[PDB]
């Protein structure tokens, strides 16, 4: 029997979450959502068994001051996992250092924040500061910010750079409840967005999507998987799974 692949994930609902269950649950079936589903339609497409580990670190993947990854990057790029199969943000910088197959799903930046404001757009926010604003730190939404040369986003991550102690947040949870308990809005991707507002009719997107982009597997550089899994994403498209699966996890279930 062929060597079972090692896969890299990170817990981010709906996409990667603990199961409950009453009776006690093992290895891979501790985890379920959206990746795990997409990943058990790949391993049938591509006939591979897999384990399923956790980022070591907790985190998606930045580079620090002198050039170093972490993250599930670094789980890559360091040979620790065959794959990535996450919320994972292909960008050009991570595709320097990683390959990432074909996007599985789209998305852009955009704002979490209540309904019924006078908050329209990214400018209405940078053109004030009584309403905080921020974004998770150090994941692709952060770093678009940091790397900006848009007058507006610029303004933004002067902002949120200075008040980094409070307007940076640890994770999507985090984030969400600065939104419900303060006076905050959260740069997030429109996926999350999504799931997100349609479980709290207070909450909605600002404006429109800031960039275009998805989310693709990840692989270390050079991999013969990359095109396989690109070509099973490809398929799961063509079946209508793809659409199949996030209608599951975003609007029923549940919750
Ligand atoms: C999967 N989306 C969520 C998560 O995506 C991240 C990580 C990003 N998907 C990445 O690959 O670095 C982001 O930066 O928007 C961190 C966290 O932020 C809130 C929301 O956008």
């Amino acid at each position: 029997a062929n060597r079972t692949l090692i896969v890299t994930t990170i817990l981010e609902e709906p996409y990667v979450m603990y199961r409950k269950s009453d009776k006690p649950l093992y290895g891979n079936d501790r985890f379920e959502g959206y990746c795990l589903d997409l990943l058990k339609e790949l391993s049938n497409i591509l006939g591979f068994i897999y384990d399923v580990k956790l980022v070591p670190d907790g985190k998606y993947g930045a580079q620090n001051d002198k050039g170093e990854w972490n993250g599930m990057v670094k789980e890559l790029i360091d040979h620790r996992a065959d794959l990535a199969v996450a919320p994972l943000t292909i960008t050009y910088v991570r595709e320097k250092v990683i390959d990432f197959s074909k996007p599985f799903m789209t998305l852009g930046i955009s704002i979490l924040y209540r309904k019924g404001t006078p908050i329209d757009s990214a400018d209405d926010l940078a053109k004030q500061t009584k309403i905080e604003y921020g974004a998770v730190r150090d994941g692709s939404t952060m770093t678009f910010f940091k790397k900006s040369k848009i007058s507006t986003y610029e303004k933004m991550w002067a902002f949120m750079s200075s008040r980094q102690q409070t307007a940076l947040v640890r994770n999507s949870d985090e984030g969400i409840q600065r939104v419900l308990t303060t006076d905050y809005a959260l740069l997030m991707e429109s996926t999350s967005i999504e799931y997100v507002t349609q479980r709290n009719c207070n909450l909605t997107q600002i404006g429109g999507l800031i960039d275009s982009k998805g989310y693709g597997v990840g692989t270390p550089i050079g991999s013969p998987y990359r095109d396989k899994i690109t070509i099973a994403i490809l398929q799961l498209q063509e079946e209508g799974k793809l659409h199949m699966m996030k209608e599951k996890w975003w609007r029923g279930n549940g919750c």
